[PDB]
DNA sequence: GAGGCCGCCTGC
DNA sequence: GCAGGTGGCCTC
């Protein structure tokens, strides 16, 4: 029943194999696809390519099996095309009993003219099927979802009877997964010394450079202990009686638990222990290290660091011997004085750049020079960005290097005006999208204003962050949320891919983006993607670990045309506070995590508000003057990069919003002490700048969860604070200094902690908003130490806007401006990996 | 036009 | 229970 054809290829030990076998009523060669029952009858058929028929002298007969992925199995999951399969790196023999069918599968290259085929309407995007037998496209990736085009690695002549694509991946993977070492520099005593080594696919010799974590070693500087703040002392409770809300010691942007950046050494010694024989033990690979210096850890302490820049070290002789296995990845570390080009060009001009000048002796805490010993383009693509807004996205592409936004559609014209006034020479479109895509698509060449339309082969890269009002909840899709989602801007966007087929493509929303309608938003994204035949993947962002001092997670959707290069998404450059960066992702009870590696550490010291603004000068509550003076150079290396090289004589935009007067003196009652809010508020009469009054906040109900003060007090401000009671209107009162509101609804908002907050110069904004306001949403809004909120171009600042960046419209426009941007510190970062794809094409 | 006011859901 | 994430709507 079961039976081989032939005699046998190439017999080792114990198994025999052969290139063909029957079963029963078929005949199966390598090659050849099958189908195979699991345990489970309910479950469906799962499917393989065999690779290798052989007999073991103890089992039988047996075939390696290299499964498919079923698209339902993909995190497309129940909307993938239910006859799609995805190639995998799964595999595995098997008994040929387990065998049931041979299957007709499919390979569905790409035509070579794929970019014009585009042009499927949204319902083809969204539920169009294939309508053949089974077939498949792209290579999964199910830790990352990352779908590729299909790998093209090669047979080998002595190994290509029982070649497996996915063994021959997962050989590939360990063996640059383990970490060896290379020519053979001197045999010691102890050790023996070679002059490179290789780990994760990174080549390191002697005199490189090491990322390592900043537990690999210490500094002969003592740090010095800080002291952590002493218990809450115990304040007036009459006279800030609400401060008892404040019983969780968490502070809001504080950086007390943002982690250390790398340790930075310089590889003096790569070397293994010999065994007794004298041959080394080269599972065990050891490096000798100098310690550099970054200025936060001489013995002046962080404050060092305010001035320098992000890259300086100090060179030192100081030693550490560490476990290679330690070593995070690679970096440069040049001497500045024998750099060919200046320190600012080099330091621009690649990844893991770091620079010494002098050299730090800590037993004498002095700086003297190093020792000698310590010495040794391509064209942009045409960028269509749609709801660009003033265009912070397009400026990190353009500060990538990769683009030039030819084309940006945005349709409120404040933004579109700023888009204009800092891209000349792009068409602004403001019209529906929708409107120009069918213009298009009816041969249009103009639209109405006379500006000429973006054609098939025009745009090579398209960008964007579509709205999603109507479907931004959590709850399941219904026909009304469905169709309201069949008709938006996201499948709108798709729908421009569709026809334009780019290069590169990219979506930014925000975070939950990948959550909303039960992951249904994400996952028809990736569907549709897909369905065009695009590679594409998704993941979380944190711009903060990009360089601003901003907490602000974004959703990403990369899609690569078939030919290029799927992007990898970058990696962190600074560290940051942890509790910000939850990047993972649930789909249908599956955890996805991007490519990121760099989870507990990082290169760079943290960005800070004292990086971000303590060089603007001081202004008042409702500055309006556009054009001030500076008042003096840039004090951050943030400062230095955001000013610019050409001096800049006139600060623009340094303008705040003019609060009333209630307002103001609110602002100006709350503390200095970082995590200061309304909760700090004294509840005290005062008179206000337009005469008026403000009057005490009397306790009038008796709130039997949060009790009484220390001075006997009620703590309730209305009725409603009793079990069923209802707000009792005479309980409202009006023009309190502590808003009524706050303590009215408190127990049930987390106190509104946050409200009426300020700042903190070691830490960091929360998320950027287009209206700051003290006693909305994020209303930690204040200035560390002036009484105002924060300005336009302290907000600016905070994404990450060049001070010449020119904004457009009054102040709320300017704010809106600014808070609907991605922080080009964060596009700019994932430009460079998409300027990786474009520099390693075929 | 600007300020007071403040639900519902999720991850842990 | 705590922290985070989403602005909009009466009202004068
Ligand atoms: C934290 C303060 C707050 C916010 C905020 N940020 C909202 S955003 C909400 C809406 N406003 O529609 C919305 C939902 C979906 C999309 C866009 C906006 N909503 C709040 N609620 C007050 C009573 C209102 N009827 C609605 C619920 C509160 C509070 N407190
Ligand atoms: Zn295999
Ligand atoms: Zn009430």
């Amino acid at each position: 029943r079961i039976s081989w054809v032939g005699e046998a290829v190439k017999t080792d030990g114990k198994k025999s194999y052969y290139k063909k076998v029957c079963i029963d009523a078929e005949t199966l060669e390598v090659g050849d696809c099958v189908s195979v029952i699991p345990d489970d009858s309910s479950k469906p058929l799962y499917l393989a390519r065999v690779t290798a028929l052989w007999e073991d002298s103890s089992n039988g007969q047996m075939f390696h099996a290299h499964w498919f992925c079923a698209g339902t199995d993909t995190v497309l999951g129940a909307t993938s095309d239910p006859l799609e399969l995805f190639l995998v790196d799964e595999c595995e023999d098997m008994q040929l009993s387990y065998i049931h069918s041979k299957v007709k599968v499919i390979y569905k290259a790409p035509s070579e003219n794929w970019a014009m085929e585009g042009g499927m309407d949204p319902e083809s995007l969204l539920e169009g099927d294939d309508g053949k037998t089974y077939f498949y496209q792209l290579w999964y990736d199910q830790d990352y979802a990352r779908f590729e085009s299909p790998p093209k690695t090669q047979p080998t002549e002595d190994n290509k009877f029982k070649f497996c694509v996915s063994c021959a991946r997962l050989a590939e993977m360990r063996q640059k997964e383990i970490p060896r070492v290379l020519e053979q520099l001197e045999d010691l005593d102890s050790r023996v010394l070679y002059y490179s080594a290789t780990k994760n696919g990174i080549l390191y010799r002697v005199g490189d450079g090491v990322y390592l974590p900043p537990e690999a070693f210490t500094f002969n500087i003592k740090l010095s202990s800080p002291v952590k703040r002493p218990r809450k002392e115990p304040v007036d409770e009459d006279l800030y009686p609400e401060h008892y809300r404040k019983y969780s010691d968490y502070i809001k942007g504080s950086n007390l638990d943002a982690p250390e950046p790398y340790r930075i050494g310089r590889i003096k010694e790569i070397f293994c222990p010999k065994k007794s024989n004298g041959r080394p033990n080269e599972t065990d690979i050891k490096i000798r290290v100098n310690k550099f210096y970054r200025p936060e850890n001489t013995h002046k302490s962080t404050p060092a660091s305010y001035h320098a820049d992000i890259n300086l070290l100090y060179w030192s002789d100081e030693e550490a011997v560490v476990d290679f296995k330690a070593v995070q990845g690679r970096c440069t570390v040049e001497y500045g004085e024998d750099l060919p080009e200046c320190v600012q060009v080099y330091s621009m001009g690649g990844p893991n750049r770091f620079y010494f000048l002098e050299a730090y002796n800590a037993k004498s805490k002095s700086f003297e020079d190093p020792p000698n010993h310590a010495r040794s383009k391509l064209p942009k693509l045409r960028t269509l960005d749609v709801f660009s807004g003033c265009g912070g996205l397009s400026e990190g592409f353009h500060q990538a290097g990769i683009s030039d936004t030819l084309w940006a559609i945005e349709m409120w014209d404040p933004a579109a005006q700023a888009f204009r006034l800092n891209n000349p020479g792009s068409t602004v479109f403001t019209e529906d999208c929708n409107i120009l895509l069918k213009l298009v698509m009816a041969g249009e060449t103009t639209n109405s204003r006379g500006q000429r339309l973006p054609q098939k082969g025009d745009v090579e890269m398209l960008c964007g962050g579509p709205p999603c009002q109507g479907f931004s909840g959590m709850n399941r899709f219904n026909s009304r949320t469905y169709s309201k989602f069949k008709n938006s801007l996201v499948v709108s966007f798709l729908s421009y891919c569709d026809y334009y087929r780019p290069r590169f493509f990219l979506l930014e929303n925000v975070r939950n983006f990948v959550s909303f309608k039960r992951s249904m938003v994400l996952k028809l994204t990736l569907r549709c993607l897909v369905r065009m035949g695009y590679q594409c993947t998704f993941g979380v962002l944190q711009a903060g670990q990009y360089g601003v001092a901003q907490t602000r997670r974004r959703a990403i959707i990369l899609a690569a045309a078939p030919g290029e290069k799927l992007p990898l998404f970058p990696e962190p450059l600074h560290v940051f506070a942890p509790r910000a960066c939850q990047l993972s992702v649930v789909v249908d009870d599956k955890k996805f995590v991007s490519n990121i590696t760099r989870l507990s550490s990082g290169p760079f010291r943290t960005i800070t508000v004292r990086d971000t603004m303590s060089d603007l000068p001081e202004v008042r509550n409702g500055a309006s003057a556009l054009e001030i003076s500076y008042n003096g150079e840039p004090q951050s290396w943030f400062q230095r990069q955001l000013r610019g090289a050409q001096y800049q004589p006139i600060l623009r935009d340094h303008i705040c919003k003019d609060m009333s007067a209630l307002v103001a003196a609110r602002m100006r009652h709350i503390p200095l002490a970082p995590g200061s809010d309304w909760r700090d508020l004294p509840n005290i009469e005062v008179r206000l700048s337009d005469g008026t009054m403000a009057r005490k906040l009397r306790y009038t109900h008796h709130d039997r969860k949060n009790g009484r003060s220390s001075s006997g007090a009620l703590r309730g401000v209305c009725s409603c604070v009793e079990a069923g009671k209802a707000c009792d209107p005479a309980a409202r009162q009006f023009n309190t200094l502590i808003p009524w509101c706050l303590p009215h609804t408190g127990n049930r908002h987390n106190h509104w902690a946050g409200l009426y907050g300020r700042l903190e110069w070691d830490g960091f904004f929360s998320t950027t908003v287009t209206n700051p306001e003290p006693m909305g949403k994020q209303g930690r809004v204040l200035h560390p130490e002036q009484h105002r909120v924060v300005s336009v171009r302290e907000c600016a600042r905070s994404q990450g806007f060049p001070d010449t960046y020119r904004l457009f419209g009054n102040i709320l426009d300017k704010h809106r401006q600014v808070g609907n941007a991605v922080p080009p510190p964060l596009a700019k970062a994932i430009g460079l990996e998409i300027k990786l794809c474009m520099l390693a094409k075929a």
